[PDB]
């Protein structure tokens, strides 16, 4: 038969595949109308009722993230200096820094700066009206693609934490709890167990206070967030985890006591022995109004302090004790006011089962409160909105409400705003929900706070700065003083107390505090991780240092890296005064490796730099002044000298007067190629003239540019190196411009030359050097050099024989402080290798669960293996069988910490531990063969996996023509093709065999 | 002697904002933050209530718009899916994949050849289609968080670039020439209406070859629509000019000042007069009205949306008119009535005319808004107001101007049936009245001329759905007069439509028939009358782009469908003896980690341990004589491997000659015995090429690995040997992973083993160029089939401008399918064809200089504006937008395109093969004289410092970086390492130049 054409089942296995046309098509416009409801994802713009939502407390946020989705939009974040994001951020969080360690892989690095400035870094994540604080100040707003998703990645980074079950821990370099001063034992009362005072709460922890006590009205914590906040937006497990992280430190909270005249008050708490209380009880009542006066619920009428709570009790596990149930709200709902709460009465009106919602406002569109991304949950919800209409009457016939009549309002000259008596409106509604704010009424509340002073707004008046109230030991916060209404500004207003607060107890007890304020950050067991090694002899306090190169070009430049907490660094490499050189320009350039993507993140660098242009004298003085001021960070001096044995003998005895604690050898000079470092022999000459000159340690430095580099390192060896340093740039040119010009390009000729790759594009080849040498020369010590960029990174090099990890290019595509990424990164990798019952997953990713767009896919009998993808009619089915589930469901109404079990690794136990997988091709089984499984649930319908198996595999999979659903059949062969292009992680995985293996011969 | 180690004060202060790690909380009071908040902003400010002034102010407002930098991005988060969804739902069919597959690869000719072959109105519908209602409302990306392609910006991108290239439409080339068409492309045909349904009937109908078009339009302007109403700072003017002008390259004819109409042209007039089939495409000419506004005039301040969009256009479109023209003053408050595209036009560019305020009023309410969200959008941004469920009943007029309007209350019965409430009124203070219910067709003269066609119960012309055809058979009818539709799009595919079956009728009217299979001409220009051929040892490629010996090809079906497609040349999958036969492992072939965690498109590279072919000798060689034997144009490369043992290569060459191989390519991957693979020592290569050379007589190339010391000793190793040439180069042996646990990625058995593998890819470029280079300039002329990396027509060039013949592909296959050739070939046309063209030698290949853009919207050029240092945010932004405004006010008081033509003739390949290597040198031919500095286009910056971050940690300390404005400035401190302008995320935003200034080396001592 032919052998080279399909036979007919594999001619319609591909009868999908693209092919290119010759003509252009013709499909009538009545056709492309009928078909166009097949393939739609979006919400219908003719649609005009919303979705079954009732006793649907899913999640609707725009901005949740999963890890695919994470990775991409931190990798796009410019983290830019002096951010405006930070500035707009009223904690301060430093953005830049945590969406840095996202694109690190470094969750537990995120979450720890994220924590450190915001206790209620998660609520925060989930809540923060982004547009109107960091992401409006978003610098990346100037191009096409927009600001980051800020609240998405710092929700995302939370979520990972909370889900590796670690402790807060007290502060390690806090003095022993015994041997803090009397002052830290000073009783501390605070007011409300709200964002506010659990800030508050938090931060005076931190610096020590043992003896704090929050008092709280309710049986429940948390404030509006536990309160009001819907479960779809502020899932209540949320605020648990972080008031147990707040309990960690010692934080008391005793529930069911008042700021009352009866009860707590100023006085009664002077009188027990308190020395500064905070006050943090929030606007506990609905602003009202005459016209609703004396109707009950059963009537129909709620305010927005009597619904939300009623929905949150009985929709919020483990809000309280009791289950309550949903309540009863039938037909045609009008919900009152434009701000925050009126958007969440709207939605939780129709989980209740609202069947038309209006929401009504006193003022035009262009006025509302709200936040646009808040607007547009109800909008797409299908609520109505009503403008320029003020309620006048309540109609109640039979006992029930049945309409509202309002009146028409306009804007005049001034822009004031007048009722205009004779428009009036008359809208027929069942339910009505006042959602006008809120404010602190009660007098009995008021009298205890006496004696403090009042404003003209009727709230405790506070400074400021210091939020003291006009008696020295009370302050406040939050909704109470009246200037916040973000969860964000109210955990400020309690951080920014908790110093004050610290300030006067010390002054109290005859202390002074420093005048420049200082916080405490956040603190975990993982802080405590010892990622110390010892190689060569040489003690270094972490395995991360600068290579020599653009970053090290001058002394005070290692000087700033040392001081930001880099291990050990290189010097550029120097020479004798008689080999100076002189630099050419442009000499740098971006990659050209991942394609036209500018910005942070290139996957390489090109250069034609030559060795330092600055003298050895300046190198030898400037490693004397630097090992002086920083004994403990390692000084390596990077020395070349032409193939002469009297002058590696004289510039390696300099620079080890210097005090260098190393020397490093560089064999790039010319004299099997070009470069003295290419010949094994003139290897092993320049270590033995070096390694008779010095007495202290030195690494040669290989090039990758060779057949084999083990010869080349043995050589090394040979002639009494230390080590090796593996491996220098990689010989490359980057590419042309279309009229056959080079970049870079010298002078007047527009002249180039060979140059050095660097970077994550040639991570395989130092990669797969580092594993040779360390398999050929085992315990010889190996600094590692080539792409590493991630505490990830640099773990597989330890893992294949190095010890400790040099850096270039990754500080070139961001600054010196990408350190502390490193250092929290690997104490997170070391500490979970302890933990037993996160073994599941990949360093610091969880392993993936089913998702769609990052939201867990329901876990429902009649939804699993019946073949609905995400678009059209299919979709519509989708939520029709969730919405019944939600139905059935209401037809049937412990955080506690992981312990390490096993003890923590140091660097010294994880160095070499992949070596033993690696080995020659027949030690690899060819009987234990796999085949590609597709997790349909994950799947976007792209059929990439299809293509990749049609034009560079076995045709083996399925692609339905209907639903755009694949499916591996059994012609796989294991080849893997299918699942290294999938655009969702671990939608395709691979699975064993269950089958025979026999091999496709073509012919027998 | 001074602290060298040290920064210096001058230093120190310029480091300040440098980045640096905190060791504490910060402390910053909540009133201190609102304070700093308000200068730092860049999005609209929620508490903010009037936009700013937009009077006469017709700049682009779209949000789709996209510079090259943005689209580049957008194009390769594309998937390009299979039979993807996007591409269903463009009502055209446009091959979305495609186009956004050639954006991605820098090929914005074949972009928009792909997106004009099935769009005449292409650019006009990238700026206009509503896409949330179509293409994008499919779009599979839109499940993921960042959701849906904005396809509707690539389109208008490619499409813009195509416009600047100013190259003609032509004739189909395949086609007769003129003089030798049948009689019945003679026919005379008449197109009534120069609207998008007409332009694109008549453009199809002349790719058919129809000689003799007319179009006859009422007015006096050409467009339609698009011209009279689409407003100039959503569509401008030009772009529907360069389309017209595009169909008028096909010789379509267009007179002006005749309508279809009684006593005018009528069905009967084109009847007597000779004319063969008529096309209705006038449109919905007139406006819907309401009773209770009969007898207002303009003067009262009352206006259709029929009067009031064609004045604001007269006005504000460049020579629409040859009149001059002001715009309307319209000033107050505007009452806007409708609920559709045309009210939201109205509501925008009152605002252009001076409208105070606006206010757009609708009968139902929020929920029934007839235009798409994006439309809505626009009014939303520019702080309309909406007011729903009102129905107007009074227009109140005091001394001569209206100055209010009286409305009733809608609202919606259990059953939902619209009542009006009588007793429940609103009286609106306005003084313009903007009614904008839509469109008819009432003309009694109108519909007369069309007698005798049928006409609906909505009395418009009833057409068949399928053929566009009316009751009459000879005449058709599309666009917006048939009532389907109202997109340009949907009126731009009726039109399609209905050419297909006029051809049919006209050919039946002259006695032939005409296929069953719809074939609609594609869109082609002189690009693509370029040769791309090459000949190389000897042997001539049809094109130089060939599939490696790879996944690729490892079945010969595979190579069949890839010549289909129309790749030049093919290898087969390496093979060997029966005893030599292998048997793979798995998993063998894994994602590349070389560019990050980003999966999906576009992988920077692979890493496999795949095997050669496991497939026998006898299939790949009758494989070979079956492809030889149906394919004799394509080149067909026998990829053979022997072990180190001369009877072996002597008896697989001589097979692999003998069952018709047009070449020979030698894998020296194998073991014997300067390494371990035969590759890898010049003495035995040089001993195997010997070999094969004395066994046959065809040309075969030896494939050389880049795992050497030295490349090029290979390479003449080879070449004395026989060998015919070199194919450079093979994968670099990486290992490309751990994963947290140390175990390998792949990992094969319960195990968990691996071994080394070979990397592919782009990530593997730069060693192949630079092994293509070091090749071509040590044996010249010695042919070079090059490989690694290559994915688009641009970096193709980039090999032969290097001294390649002949590309091979393997990744980009799998990162994609085999049909990216044909992006591969109209680049590489376009590529060469760009070179004729005086006037754009400002470009690198296909892409326009850059131009200072925010967002990829060029700055407005004011010297008011131009250094005043106010970047775009904050109080600055607002600085900005009173000087514009002011420009815009002054410009209120002070009231042709023809093709480039090649100058040179367009070089074929062999003209440009090795055109780079006359600037590679050695390090010493380098100036050190000539240096330059980096400058800095503050009107491009974002501001982010990233230039400022890389100089002070990875450089000279060289720019200052201003606290208020976030601008950095380069000092005289630069060296012009030229780090900053590789990390910065706008192109072409820093620039190195000449240095003027004293350049003296800093030797620290
Ligand atoms: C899965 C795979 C299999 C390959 N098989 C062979 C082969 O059998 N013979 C060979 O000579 N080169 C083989 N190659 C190398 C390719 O032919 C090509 O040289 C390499 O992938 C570089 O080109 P690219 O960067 O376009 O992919 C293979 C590459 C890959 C990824
Ligand atoms: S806390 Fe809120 S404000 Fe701050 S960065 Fe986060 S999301 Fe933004």
């Amino acid at each position: 038969p032919v052998l080279s054409k399909d036979v007919a089942d594999i001619e319609s296995i591909l009868a999908l595949n693209p092919r290119t046309q010759s003509h252009a098509a013709l499909h009538s416009t009545l056709a492309k109308k009928l078909d166009k409801k097949h393939w739609k994802r979006n919400p219908d713009k003719n649609c005009f009722h919303c979705e079954k939502l009732e006793n649907n407390f899913d999640d609707i946020k725009h901005t949740t993230l999963g890890e695919r989705g994470a990775l991409r939009e931190a990798m796009r974040c410019l983290k830019c200096a002096d951010a405006p994001c930070q500035k707009s951020c009223p904690t301060h969080l430093d953005i830049k820094s945590f969406i840095t360690s996202i694109s690190n892989k470094n969750y537990y690095g995120a979450a720890k700066m994220i924590f450190s400035d915001n206790p209620l870094g998660l609520t925060c994540g989930m809540v923060c009206p982004t547009s109107d604080l960091c992401v409006g100040g978003c610098n990346l707003y100037a191009t096409e693609e927009g600001s980051i998703n800020i609240g998405g990645l710092q929700q995302f980074a939370s979520e990972v934490f909370k889900a590796m079950n670690i402790p807060q821990i007290r502060n390690p370099c806090l003095p022993s709890q015994e041997k803090m001063p009397e002052a830290y034992s000073a009783k501390i009362a605070l007011l409300g167990a709200g964002p506010a005072s659990i800030s508050c709460a938090s931060f005076l922890a931190r610096l020590g206070y043992s003896d704090i006590t929050i008092f709280e009205k309710q049986e429940y914590v948390g404030g509006l967030s536990t309160s009001e906040i819907p479960q779809f937006r502020l899932p209540y497990d949320v605020v648990n985890f972080e008031i147990e992280l707040m309990k960690d430190l010692g934080v008391k909270i005793i529930c069911g006591k008042s700021l009352s005249e009866n009860e707590i008050t100023l006085n009664t708490l002077k009188e027990e022995g308190y020395k500064a209380a905070f006050i943090g009880i929030g606007l506990p009542e609905p602003k009202t109004d005459d016209i609703f006066q004396g109707l009950t619920q059963d009537q129909g009428f709620y305010t927005s302090k009597d619904f939300l709570p009623l929905v949150a009790k009985s929709s919020k596990a483990g809000m309280c004790a009791c289950h309550s149930p949903l309540p009863s709200i039938r037909g045609a709902v009008i919900v009152l006011g434009a701000g925050d709460t009126a958007f969440d009465c709207a939605t939780s009106a129709l989980r209740c089962g609202a069947r038309r919602v209006f929401l009504v406002f006193r003022k035009g569109f262009v006025n509302i409160r709200a936040v646009p991304e808040e607007v547009e949950l109800a909008k797409e919800e299908k609520c109505e909105f009503l403008p320029f209409l003020s309620p006048r009457k309540v109609i109640v016939k039979g006992g029930r409400i049945v309409a509202v009549q309002f009146v028409r309002t306009e804007q005049d000259e001034t822009g004031k705003w007048n009722e205009d008596e004779d428009q009036i409106v008359h809208l027929k509604a069942d339910v009505v929900i006042s959602a006008f704010g809120s404010v602190l009424r009660d007098p009995k509340v008021k009298e205890a706070l006496s004696p403090i002073k009042f404003n003209r707004w009727d709230l405790p008046e506070v400074d400021p700065e210091t939020m003291q109230t006009s008696e020295p030991w009370v302050f406040a916060g939050g909704d109470i003083v009246g200037m916040a209404n973000t969860t964000v500004e109210s955990v400020n207003d309690g951080k920014q107390a908790s110093w004050y607060i610290h300030k006067y107890i010390q002054a109290q007890y005859g202390a002074s505090v420093s005048a420049k304020p200082e916080l405490p950050l956040f603190y975990t067991p993982v802080d405590l991780v010892d990622i110390s090694v010892e190689m060569a002899g040489l003690k270094f306090i972490n395995p991360f240092g600068l290579a020599s190169a653009a970053p090290t070009t001058s002394s005070s430049m290692i000087r700033r890296a040392f001081e930001a907490g880099w291990g050990f660094a290189l010097t550029k490499t120097f020479s004798l005064d008689k080999d100076i050189v002189t630099n050419v320009s442009p000499r740098i350039v971006r990659g050209t490796t991942s394609g036209p993507m500018y910005g942070p993140g290139q996957s390489s660098f090109l250069n034609i730099e030559l060795i330092s242009e600055k003298t050895a004298a300046y190198w030898c003085q400037s490693v004397t002044e630097l090992k002086a001021d920083f004994p403990d960070n390692i000084v390596i001096a990077s020395i070349m000298c032409s193939y002469n044995k009297n002058d590696w003998m004289e510039l390696s005895r300099k620079a080890e007067a210097s005090g260098a604690d190393a020397l490093e050898l560089n064999l790039s000079c010319p004299h099997m190629g070009l470069a003295c470092g290419q010949d094994p022999e003139l290897v092993r000459n320049i270590c033995r003239w070096v390694r008779q000159a010095v007495q202290i340690p030195f690494f040669a430095k290989l090039t990758p540019n060779v057949t084999d580099i083990v010869s080349i390192a043995r050589a090394a060896k040979e002639g009494g190196a230390d080590g090796v340093t593996a491996t220098n740039t990689v010989s490359g040119l980057m590419g042309l411009k279309a009229d056959g010009t080079p970049w870079p390009a010298v002078g007047a000729g527009k002249r180039t030359t060979y140059g050095g790759v660097s970077g994550t594009a040639i991570r395989p080849i130092a990669l797969r050097a580092v594993t040779t040498i360390a398999r050929a020369l085992p315990g010889f010590p190996i600094l590692a050099t080539g792409g590493i960029d991630s505490a990830e990174s640099g773990l597989q090099f330890l893992h294949s024989g190095a010890s400790v990890l040099q850096v270039c290019s990754a500080v070139q595509n961001q600054d010196f402080t990408v350190i502390q990424d490193y250092c929290t990164g690997l104490k997170a990798l070391l500490y979970l290798k302890s933990i037993e019952e996160l073994q599941g997953w990949d360093g610091q990713s969880p392993g993936t669960e089913s998702h769609q767009k990052g939201k867990p896919v329901p876990r429902i009998a009649e939804l699993m293996g019946k073949k609905l993808p995400n678009f059209g009619p299919y979709l519509e089915q989708r939520k029709k069988i969730i919405a019944e589930e939600k139905m059935r469901l209401k037809e049937q109404n412990e955080r506690k910490p992981f312990i390490p079990k096993k003890p923590i690794p140091a660097i010294k136990d994880v160095i070499g531990k992949a070596l033993q997988y690696l080995g020659t091709f027949g030690e690899l089984s060819n009987i234990e063969q796999v085949v590609a499984v597709i997790d349909e649930e994950m799947c976007i319908n792209c059929g990439k996996c299809y293509m990749t198996c049609n034009d560079s595999g076995y045709q083996a999979i399925q692609f339905d023509p209907e639903t755009h659903l694949p499916t591996v059949t059994d012609t796989c062969t294991g080849c893997t093709l299918c699942l290294s292009v999938c655009p969702i992680i671990d939608c395709i995985r691979m699975v064993s065999r269950t089958t025979p293996y026999e091999p496709k011969r073509g012919l027998p």
